[PDB]
Formats: structure tokens, C-alpha cells, sequence
């Protein structure tokens, strides 16, 4: 069976003008700010009070949606620099037994830092905002998504991952990093899918991994990293332009735009690595450069850009709708 190949040929359903208008009007940046983003701007390294609440906040937010979301906690112990630690990835699937899933993901953990001048690192852009935008997407699209509960469709739904312990504890290295991802990846790699199949694993299931990281500084530039996924990048470029055209953005210029058609110099380590090395198509939505306030106490809410997150919300939402033909 050649269904793992279905993703290679899969095409989008290009929304038309008024559709795009209606998506734009559908997402409230401020609803998100207050309810999605704000609660997560807390110290939330693994095992911390913040961790448990962060995790509880996310499931609270999803559980309140009507689309038949299936939540699931990948909790595991692993050795670390600071000694043994419990990690818990949050997965959220619509239609889990569907062969194919588009997958959005980020990291809910934050990096550890000593309380330099009674200040606390909350990792705004890194990646509380990614988390919020995902949860906003989940909301903004509830009605539309609820239809994926019902002959004439590809066997494809949506999945959200929120990886834990992405961040390094001490020195970033193969073994002090990507704790959450490394584990789930290996688990998926060996979990048969669909249940009772020969050969094909849950990783065959991931049509595409869309990984949001370090998002919320103004004027981010995303490079196109992956050739094997460069066509979806192009859709993102198109959608950005389209909405700009219809004037459905706020404070945006084509000269100062987000998705640039250039490649990237080095190779960026993130949650996608364990997936990508197993031949998942990845779409790495991480800005190059990173925000100024990267791994600083300045990575705070004072320093996010309201308009930038909102615009991206609009872009990412259209992308996903088109990807799912909704
Ligand atoms: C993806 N992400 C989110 N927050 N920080 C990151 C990256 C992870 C990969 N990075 C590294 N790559 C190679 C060697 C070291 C690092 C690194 C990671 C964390 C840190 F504090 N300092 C360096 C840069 C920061
Ligand atoms: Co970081």
C-alpha cells in the first residue's frame, strides 16, 4: 500500500478572496493575548510548578473546544545534567486513527535561569507565543474543524504537539536538548500505524511537521530551509502576499515581509531534528536571525509585537485550512 506517498502528491485548496476575508475576521489577536498567551508567561522548566500549570492550561483550553480533540500525555523519565527528570509531551489529535496528519508543534517548556535581580525568564517568543497561536488556531477554526468528524475525502486530519524539555539544561548537546522530541520521535518511529499495519509507523503518518519557534519579535525573517518542503513554504509566501493585497494585515510591507525566498547558511537544531532524520518532511518556522531578546530576560511581553503575531495567525490559519481542504 502506497498511502505513505499520498503526502508527496497532496495539493492545497486555494481559498478565494472573501474566504480569506472571513478567516481574517475570524481570529481575535486580543482574545488570544489575554487567554492563550498571558497564562503561559511563567517560569515553566520541567518539574517546576510552572510546568504542571502550563500543561494544565493547554489541556483546559483545548478541552473547551467542540471539535473531537483527543488529548494524550507522553510522560517519561530521563537522566539530565541536574539529575533524573519527568517529561510530558502534550499531543492533541483530531481523528487519530486517520492514516495521515498534518502536525503543528512547538515547546511549552522554558529554559532555566538563575534569578538575576529578582527577574524570571518566561520565554515569550520562545515559545509561549507559538503555543498561544496554536491554541488560537485551534479556536479560530473550531466550527470548520468540527466537520472533520464526518466518503469523498483523503484520510487526513490535524494534530498539535507541545514538546517538553526541548531546551538544554546546561550545555546544549545531543543529550542535553530536545528531551521531549527525541523520545516521542523514537516512540512514533516504532508504533505501528494504522493499528495492525505491516511496515508503516506513526511517522509515516506525519504528512508535514510545521514547527513554530522563536516567534513574536517584529520584522522576523523566515528562510526556506528544506527543498523537500519548499513548495509549502511558497504557499506561505503566496498567502502572505494575498492577505497583504486584500489589506487584511496590519503594519506590513512587501519589502519588510516574513517569508523570504532565500535559503539558510547553517543547520538549525530544534524539535524537528529527530523527526527529520527519520525522513519526515519538515517546515521549520523559526526566524533567522533569532529575535534580539533571545535567551535574555528581555524575552518578555513588553517586547512582543502585537501586529506581527496577529498577521502570522492569519497566515498560518489559511495555510492549515487549505492544507486540510476546509
Ligand atoms: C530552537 N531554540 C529555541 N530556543 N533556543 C533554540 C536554539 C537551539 C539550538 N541552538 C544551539 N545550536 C547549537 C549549539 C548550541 C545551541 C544553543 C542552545 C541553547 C543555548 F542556550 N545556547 C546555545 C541555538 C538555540
Ligand atoms: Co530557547
Amino acid at each position: 500500500s502506497a498511502w505513505p506517498e499520498e503526502k508527496n502528491y497532496h495539493q492545497p485548496a486555494i481559498l478565494n478572496s472573501s474566504a480569506l476575508r472571513q478567516i481574517a475576521e475570524g481570529t481575535s489577536i486580543s482574545e488570544m493575548w489575554q487567554n492563550d498567551l498571558q497564562p503561559l508567561l511563567i517560569e515553566r522548566y520541567p518539574g517546576s510548578p510552572g510546568s504542571y500549570a502550563a500543561r494544565q492550561h493547554i489541556m483546559q483550553r483545548i478541552q473547551r473546544l467542540q471539535a473531537d480533540w483527543v488529548l494524550e500525555i507522553d510522560t517519561f523519565l530521563s537522566q539530565t545534567p541536574e539529575g533524573e527528570r519527568s517529561f510530558s509531551n502534550i499531543i492533541s489529535t483530531l481523528n487519530p486513527t486517520a492514516k495521515r496528519h498534518l502536525v503543528l508543534a512547538c515547546h511549552y517548556d522554558s529554559k532555566y535561569f538563575s534569578h538575576w535581580n529578582n527577574r524570571v525568564f518566561v520565554g515569550a517568543t520562545d515559545s509561549a507565543v507559538p503555543c498561544a497561536m496554536m491554541l488560537e488556531l485551534a479556536r479560530a477554526l473550531d466550527k470548520k474543524l468540527l466537520s472533520l468528524k464526518t466518503d469523498s475525502k483523503p484520510d487526513l486530519s490535524l494534530q498539535l504537539i507541545f514538546f517538553d524539555g526541548e531546551e538544554a539544561f546546561l550545555h546544549w548537546s545531543p543529550q542535553d536538548s530536545l528531551y521531549g522530541s527525541r523520545h516521542l520521535a523514537a516512540k512514533m518511529a516504532s508504533t505501528p500505524h494504522p493499528p495492525g499495519a505491516r511496515g508503516t509507523s506513526q511517522l509515516h503518518g506525519m504528512d508535514l511537521l510545521v514547527l513554530l519557534d522563536l516567534i513574536g519579535a517584529p520584522n522576523p525573517t523566515f528562510p526556506n530551509f528544506f527543498p523537500n518542503s519548499a513548495r509549502w513554504f511558497e504557499r506561505l509566501q503566496a498567502i502572505e502576499h494575498e492577505l497583504h493585497e486584500l489589506g487584511l494585515l496590519k503594519d506590513h510591507s512587501l519589502e519588510g515581509r516574513y517569508f523570504q525566498n532565500y535559503s539558510y547558511g547553517g543547520v538549525i537544531q530544534d524539535d524537528h531534528i529527530p523527526f527529520l532524520r527519520r525522513g519526515v518532511p519538515v517546515l521549520h518556522l523559526i526566524p533567522s536571525p533569532f529575535p534580539e531578546v533571545w535567551h535574555t530576560m528581555d524575552d518578555n511581553e513588553e517586547n512582543l509585537d502585537e501586529s506581527t503575531i496577529d498577521n502570522l495567525n492569519k497566515i498560518l490559519q489559511v495555510f492549515v485550512l487549505e492544507y486540510l481542504h476546509l
